[PDB]
């Protein structure tokens, strides 16, 4: 079972964690792997080689934080390292559904793609709903005065805090709780890699929570969004005969009454028995003329071709 390991960033001082993050930046994803990179790839490593790379302080920080365990003659990690978009990120390894713990954390299935879709603006306060590993909060940190990540998964909150500390971030904080309950005030930026995929209307688990998590999200967006702000959502969308997703969405958002502008970029789609349709896409609220517009943009295909678009 993968996804239940204990993660305790509070056991390591800020400087040591930043130093481990600097060490990860040097080697994670590099062509010449080092013991630290091997460790964060799932390979057991010789602790003496590790000590020479990250120091005795660093070695102990790996243990104290839960980034590594001493198996006896080797160190191993339950987590996997990533370097993307100027940040380093730990998350769970990508593993089949049947072996995931209740508190398994999105192993960055779509994060790299989603960061490339995100608008380059900045502002005052940003909110990452369902922050998971924290990855999207990390990239927002440069251009928002404050970034708040929220998750109902307490292990995600700890891992997000660890990742913020690895990257040396000061303005990124995380809170455990249910949707907007821990997010006070208004935000100029809200991002949400939503836990929706093939489950339709019914909650399965924290990574496939059902259409009701989108309903809660969009019903509360207007009272949580600063005027002229931006909302960005990765979501699965189910169209049923006579009952398209976009109509329920407009109702949740109060879209016309609030004068919001919304665009849905549909990338993937699968026709369903009934002639309805399943879609995966990217939903944006941004300043513009009131209304909802739907466009086809196969950004998954383009991304597989060449990410730099
Ligand atoms: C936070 N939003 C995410 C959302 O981005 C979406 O992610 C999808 C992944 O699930 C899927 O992974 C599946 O195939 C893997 C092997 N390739 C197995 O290892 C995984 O276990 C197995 N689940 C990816 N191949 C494609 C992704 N689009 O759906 C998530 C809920 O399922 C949802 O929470
Ligand atoms: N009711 C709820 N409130 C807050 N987060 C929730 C929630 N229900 C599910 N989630 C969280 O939504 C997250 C989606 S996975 C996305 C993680 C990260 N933003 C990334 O892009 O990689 C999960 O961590 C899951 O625990
Ligand atoms: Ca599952």
């Amino acid at each position: 079972i993968v996804g239940g390991s204990t993660i305790q960033p509070e056991r390591v001082d800020a400087a040591a964690l930043r130093q481990l993050g600097d060490a990860m930046r040097k080697v994670v994803g590099s062509a010449d792997p080092t013991p630290l990179a091997d460790l964060l790839s799932g390979t057991p490593v010789d602790p003496d080689e590790l000590t020479r790379e990250v120091g005795a302080d660093g070695r102990q920080a790996l243990l104290d934080s839960g980034m590594a365990v001493d198996d006896g003659t080797t160190f191993s990690s339950p987590l996997r390292g990533h370097q993307l978009h100027g940040v380093v990120v730990l998350s769970d390894p990508d593993v089949e559904e049947e072996v995931q713990h209740r508190w398994y954390v999105d192993p960055l299935w779509e994060a790299d793609l989603l960061i490339r879709l995100m608008l380059r603006r900045g502002g005052a306060r940003a909110l990452d709903m369902g922050c998971g590993s924290g990855v999207l909060s990390l990239v927002l940190a440069d251009r928002y005065e404050s970034v708040l990540g929220v998750d109902v998964n307490p292990r995600a909150v700890a891992l997000s805090r660890l990742n913020a500390a690895l990257n040396g971030l000061t303005n990124v904080t995380f809170r455990e709780g249910d949707m907007f309950e821990p997010a006070e005030g208004r935000f100029s930026r809200i991002v949400f890699n939503s836990p929706t995929n093939e489950e339709g209307n019914e909650f399965v688990d924290l990574l496939e929570a059902g259409e009701p998590i989108l309903e809660t999200f969009f019903r509360n967006v207007p009272r949580k969004l600063e005027s002229g702000g931006i909302v960005e959502v990765n979501l699965a969308m189910n169209d049923y005969p006579g009952d398209p997703f976009r109509e329920r969405l407009a109702d949740w958002l109060g879209l016309t009454e609030n004068g919001l502008r919304v665009q849905i970029f549909t990338s993937q789609r699968r026709a369903t028995e009934s002639g309805g349709e399943w879609k995966r896409g990217w939903l944006v609220v941004a300043p513009g003329p009131v209304g909802l517009t739907e466009v086809e943009w196969p950004y998954h295909d383009r991304y597989r071709r060449d990410p730099d678009a």
